[PDB]
């Protein structure tokens, strides 16, 4: 009964999941949370949390890897995937981790450094771990690699695309990507001659436009930082303005990188959180600011949801997906609502229904465009790719 | 026989025209470019180019003012319109020139710097040479003043909008409204049960929503450096990627502002020329680079208009407009394409006949949305507004 394992090493955490391969279903859950500091600790499945503190990626993994020997599973890993932040314009899919795939992603590193060489670490440790165990690399820009160059190009000058690589690269593709094929058995729609609108919203969010199975616009860019209104994130913002606000506040870009990636979205407007279940019970409870924190997420939401349209033949469905989208009754109605233009009508019975009832279409009959919401399973994803890429000889 | 006389003060030079107020006809035109530097020449109908070099806009002002009296026609301008750059939040309307309205344009002029302050020059001038003559000032941002907050805030913190003004303006305005105006007669459309996406096309570009009359939604933000790629402006940018750059080339945000502003857009990327008859024709004979600037100048277009088409409750027609609306064939056709997801059929022969043609509809009979071609007139729309307001006691 072999197991999957999925490692992501993020910026100050590895977050971990043990799947089985017969079922895909979650055997084990944790995180390694606080990474480089001198309080590192281990929580697992929500229990008792293990400590040693300030330990290295390696030895974070490794301490992972001796309670996977105490619950008698370190024989049954069969796979190993790593989630990777950027692939550049190198990895189009999922490959066999080997020595040339390390080159190349340490290659475009560059294009994200924080999440990058955190994720390099992560393959280090795990190659270390488990020799003969076969592992994956997963990237979360491959499935936006089908986008033609008027969608990825900047206005920008010619030689930073061609000589620095700057280009729209997005990301979430692995949710975006998941979400899709499942959205053609619920929808009973052909992949072939399909076209899908993916909000993938939670603290990060972004848009992808998904036709005939190809990702041909998302709403991200070079970087994280471009398109939605975000938890911390600003979203798309005037270019002009940063400038104006630099030549009076006298920060910097850097400085103005800080409060664009950290300090603004919803937890900049509203001046409160950058959760939205605090901020619909404070609205409810009558805040102004937060009122207009959602207000303008939504409304954000619905300009890029219909604007990733336009590179569709043909609008067959809009599809939730994320922290928010699978759980949040209003902003789901709110931006449905806000797209009346493209003729979409919800059932807000179905749309009522909470996440336990999972994968569900939430529009009624008169609406010309088809809105479900689908949980996104990225460890899922990862391991369907892990599985498909275990019967491979190299 | 009045007359009314508009004045336009840009960066580089005092564009102006003469208009009759019986027909609303332009009896002289004319631009006394070179402003500030040791060259400064009027040019006036297209024929011999006076000098007078190195005037003050004063000066330049007065040259005209002149070339007035020389053609019998000083003691006939009843009226003087003044086209102003940015209005801020204190504008929503044209008005009558006061002390109290200079005092307004000058506390709003930090928005707009370069442009601002040049408009209160040619408010000066007017001013002087013109004593009992009433003067009236039209903003470029006032018609995007029935915006909502959820459609003009940033992510940005909130201390950002209260504290410093930073939010999106939208600009073209006057050629925005006049435009639809225009467009509820050609359509016969009723104004307050309507939906419009105005398109204006030029050097500077960028999309309208306007939802009953009133502009719910548009491209630019607080600058004209928001949205659309345009012919020397970049369009909509990652900021994540920007402070990359400037990280990797060691550029500040003062060198990146004039690379964006001046040297991206269609210049940008093709590495040939801003001007779009120079790159249809590029294409035309194989350039690659060319073809590309077109092709993304067009993808961001749809995804704009179909964007600022979720700010409607419904869709009734989409507004080509200025040099590139009204003259390019090809990439209306291409935008409109572009937009099959709305389901918009283009009627070719309509679409083929020159900007001559005036006022037309280019879409076929099959066509859920009506695509229309409408010349913008900035100058006539400053003119119908002093004329409105001639009749005011003061
Ligand atoms: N029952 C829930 C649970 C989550 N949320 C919201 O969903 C967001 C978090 O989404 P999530 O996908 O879990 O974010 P991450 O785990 O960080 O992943 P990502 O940001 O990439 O989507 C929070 O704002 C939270 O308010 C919600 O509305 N209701
Ligand atoms: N017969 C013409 C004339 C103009 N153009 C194009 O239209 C653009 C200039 O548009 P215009 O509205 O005249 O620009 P401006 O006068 O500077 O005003 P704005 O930029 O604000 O629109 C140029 O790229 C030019 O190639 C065109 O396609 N065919």
């Amino acid at each position: 009964f072999p197991v999957v394992l999925v490692i992501n090493c993020g910026s100050s955490s590895i977050k971990f999941s043990v799947l089985d391969v017969a079922t895909c279903d979650v055997l084990m859950a944790g995180i390694a949370d606080g990474m480089n500091t001198e309080n590192a600790f281990l929580s697992i499945n929500g229990d008792k949390p293990i400590n040693l503190a300030h330990s290295n990626y390696e030895d974070a993994l490794k301490a992972i890897a001796f309670e996977l020997e105490k619950r008698d599973l370190t024989d049954s890993v069969a796979l190993i995937g790593h989630r990777i932040a950027h692939g550049g314009e190198l990895f189009t899919q999922s490959v066999i981790i080997t020595d040339e795939i390390i080159d190349n992603i340490r290659r475009v590193s560059p294009l994200a450094p924080l999440h990058n060489y955190a994720n390099l670490s992560g393959i280090d440790a795990a190659r270390h771990l488990f020799p003969a165990v076969r592992q994956v690399a997963v990237f979360d820009t491959s499935f936006h690699q089908t986008l033609a160059p008027e969608a990825y190009l900047y206005g920008l000058p010619w030689e930073y695309f061609s000589s620095l690589g700057v280009r729209r690269y997005g990301f979430h593709g692995t949710s975006h990507r998941y979400v899709s094929r499942r959205a053609y058995e619920l929808l009973d729609l052909d992949e072939k001659d399909s076209g899908l609108i993916v909000a993938h919203l939670g603290n990060g969010a972004s848009i992808c436009a998904v036709r005939n199975g190809q990702s041909v616009d998302t709403s991200m860019g070079m970087t994280p930082l471009e398109g939605l209104m975000m938890g911390t994130r600003s979203g798309d913002v005037d270019f002009g303005a940063m400038a104006w606000i630099a030549k009076e506040t006298g920060q910097t870009l850097s400085d103005l990188e800080r409060v664009v990636n950290k300090e603004s979205g919803l937890l900049g407007i509203s001046g409160l959180s950058s959760d939205l279940r605090v901020l619909e019970k404070a609205w409810h409870e009558g805040h102004e600011r937060a009122r207009l924190a959602i207000k303008t997420f939504v409304h954000r939401i619905a300009r890029h949801i219909a604007g990733h349209a336009a590179s569709l033949h043909r609008l067959d469905g809009i599809i939730f997906t994320g922290g928010i989208g699978e759980n949040s009754v209003l902003i789901r109605q709110l931006v449905i609502e806000h797209l009346g233009v493209l003729g979409l009508t919800l059932d807000v019975e179905m749309n009522k229904q909470p996440n336990s009832h999972g994968e569900r279409i939430i529009s009624a009959n008169p609406s010309q465009v088809i809105c479900a919401v689908i949980p996104t399973n990225e460890e899922k994803m990862i391991a369907l790719d892990a599985i498909h890429l275990g019967n491979v000889k190299a």
